[PDB]
């Protein structure tokens, strides 16, 4: 016997059912009469003893993600009539199915990124798994959402950066990130995972006063200690420890003319900002005064957020 060819190749895609025809590029299969098939991986088939047409066989299931390398050496027989034996080869490409979704494990991913960092600094990244092969393999990441424009992914690395934005904790403190892995190809697969990204602060904020202009009459029967007012600040940043400071008092007298030396007219208190006489008052001496008031976050990373501007104005006027 003889047949047709040497070696034939032949295909057949992973998860065909029972009684598939196995496809053969360079068939069909034939000698020139019983046929048997012989190999390893012989028993995922049944083949015709007459006509030599092979197929799948009943309740085998045909994996390509069992086989590697996917492809599979298998012998024919050709029985002539008379119990000669003519034989030729069979290679079978085992085809993918895209039958593995994209897996984020672990799932779910929280990481810490410090404020006022440049344009594209990484994050983190992002690494999702699909068990097939080619196409239905390979992984396009994407954020569905939750990125507000401040984030973006390399569509192969997964790699996710900073766009052009500031990014400033007291602007938003964290951001959830939803972020998808599909297949390519004809069935786009997907599998979605969490990212949450915690902003670490910078004590970035200048502290600034809520009462910054103050016009206040007090009588010139003040006594040391009473209290006239409260100058009244925040700062953004997590755990600012403020002072509040007087540093001008000027003070004018009746007709506009200034009065020398009085520094210690009025006193704030360093942690509260309440502001009290100090030394007493006339009228007749000093009928006004211009107090101004700054204050300072003692805890500022960068000198230049941390001092009040603008400063806070308090005028004083003395009746009788
Ligand atoms: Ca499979
Ligand atoms: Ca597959
Ligand atoms: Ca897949
Ligand atoms: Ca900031
Ligand atoms: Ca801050
Ligand atoms: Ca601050």
């Amino acid at each position: 016997p003889l047949f047709t060819e040497g070696t034939y190749q032949a295909e057949v895609m992973e998860n065909s059912p029972a009684g598939t025809p196995l496809t053969v590029l360079n068939g069909p299969i034939l000698a020139l009469v019983t046929y048997q098939l012989l190999g390893t991986h012989s028993d995922l088939f049944v083949i015709d003893n007459s006509t030599g047409v092979v197929t799948v066989r009943s309740g085998i299931i045909i994996d390509r993600e069992a086989f590697s390398p996917p492809f599979l050496e298998l012998l024919l027989l050709a029985e002539d009539i008379g119990q000669l034996n003519g034989t030729a080869h069979l290679f079978i490409t085992i085809l993918d199915d895209n039958d593995n979704w994209p897996t984020f494990s672990p799932p779910t991913y929280t990481v810490h990124l410090l404020e006022n960092c440049p344009p594209g600094f990484p994050v983190l990244q992002v690494t999702a798994t699909d068990e097939d092969s080619g196409l239905n393999g390979e992984l396009v990441y994407r954020i569905e959402a939750g990125a507000q424009d401040r984030f973006l992914i390399h569509p192969v690395t997964g790699v996710i950066r900073v766009g052009n934005a500031t990014i400033d904790r007291e602007e938003q403190e964290s951001y959830r990130l939803t972020v998808v892995a599909t297949n390519r190809g004809t069935v786009p697969l997907s599998g979605t995972a969490i990212v949450t990204i915690l902003i670490d602060d910078i004590n970035d904020s200048r502290p600034e006063f809520l009462n910054p202009i103050q016009t206040v009459s007090v009588l010139e029967s003040a006594e040391p200690g009473t209290i006239i007012a409260n100058v009244t600040a925040i700062d953004l940043d997590l755990n600012p420890k403020l002072e509040y400071h007087i540093i001008s008092i000027v003070a004018k007298d009746d007709t506009d003319r200034l009065v020398p030396d009085q520094e210690d007219a009025f006193a704030v208190n360093i942690n509260t900002g309440s502001v009290m006489v100090k030394s007493p008052l006339n009228r007749e001496l000093v009928a006004t005064y211009e107090v101004t008031l700054s204050v300072i976050d003692n805890a500022s990373d960068l000198p230049e957020h941390s001092v009040s501007v603008p400063n806070a104005k308090l005028t004083v006027n003395i009746l009788d």
